[PDB]
């Protein structure tokens, strides 16, 4: 079926939970041994989300190159992303590591370093220019260089320099500030905008590694940023927009990384912004 008729007809018969599990059911199953071993405990934040073995990120180490991290490959689109849990205060230098190696341009962050009163994720980066940040373990500084404050993000200029080689690269991170504590966004429209500017500076176009997309498992809100991304794109490419199938795509995602997409609220909103955000493509 389309896409917003398809969504109407869920919404009337009020069964986004009985579509979800679907999707949950028919999902795959790929072995995480390397993530289960002992000595990877404390690099998870969360026992039940792990990366698969065939597609996981390898750190460039030869004592322990496990990171919680996943390369989501999409052939028809032409787009790659990773995806990956909200840095541990163990982790950190790990984390800037991957974006060195794998030569991510940009980040982007869906979650707040604190929410329901706990903490979500590290405080990863430097908030003042003038109090630079050193990972003495991966051998790595990191600078705050500028900070643009928005109503619903944050966009940074960062400078990371391989201390080993003095070489320098720009990072941008996009930080989106305003997902609620529960739920869902009411309205897509400002996800849409912060997508579109993510796109709009190069992070995710081929001349550049792949985007490195966290929120604090890495599978919920993140799933939603890369799912919206890709079915515009092929709404873009295909002769037939309408052909976009929006559960298909989630299941071919869900081949590189386990549960993407984590409650039917979210499935519902993944649709609400494609829907709203193809209009907007266009007429
Ligand atoms: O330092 C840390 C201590 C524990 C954790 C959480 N570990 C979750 C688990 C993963 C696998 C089995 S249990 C994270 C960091």
């Amino acid at each position: 079926m389309e896409m917003e008729k398809e969504f109407e007809q869920i919404d009337k018969s009020g069964s986004w939970a009985a579509i979800y599990q679907d999707i949950r059911h028919e999902a795959s199953d790929f072995p995480s041994r390397v993530a289960k071993l002992p000595k990877n405990k404390n690099r998870n934040r969360y026992r039940d989300v792990s990366p698969f073995d065939h597609s996981r990120i390898k750190l460039h180490q030869e004592d322990n190159d496990y990171i919680n991290a996943s390369l989501i490959k999409m052939e028809e689109a032409q787009r790659s992303y990773i995806l990956t849990q909200g840095p541990l205060p163990n982790t950190v230098g790990h984390f800037w590591e991957m974006v060195w190696e794998q030569k991510s341009r940009g980040v982007v962050m869906l979650n707040r370093v604190m929410e329901k009163g706990s903490l979500k994720c590290a405080q990863y980066w430097p908030q003042k220019e003038e109090k630079e940040m050193i990972f003495e373990d991966t051998n790595l500084k990191l600078t705050l260089i500028s900070e643009d404050i928005k109503s619903y993000y944050t966009v940074r200029q960062l400078e990371l320099e391989n201390l080993t080689t003095q070489e320098t690269r720009e990072i941008l991170h996009f930080h989106y500030t305003t997902w609620p504590d529960f739920g869902v966004p009411e309205s897509p429209a400002s996800f849409l905008n912060f997508l579109f500017k993510v796109r709009e500076s190069g992070s995710l176009s081929p001349e550049h590694g792949p985007v490195v997309v966290h929120c604090s498992a890495g599978i919920g809100r993140s799933g939603t940023f890369c799912l919206a991304d890709t079915c515009l794109l092929l709404m873009d490419k295909r002769k037939d927009p309408s052909s976009v199938d929006i559960k298909k795509v989630l299941l071919e995602m869900r081949k590189f990384r386990m549960g993407l997409i984590q409650t039917a609220d979210q499935l519902r909103f993944s649709y609400l912004a494609v829907i709203e955000g193809a209009k907007f493509i266009m007429g």
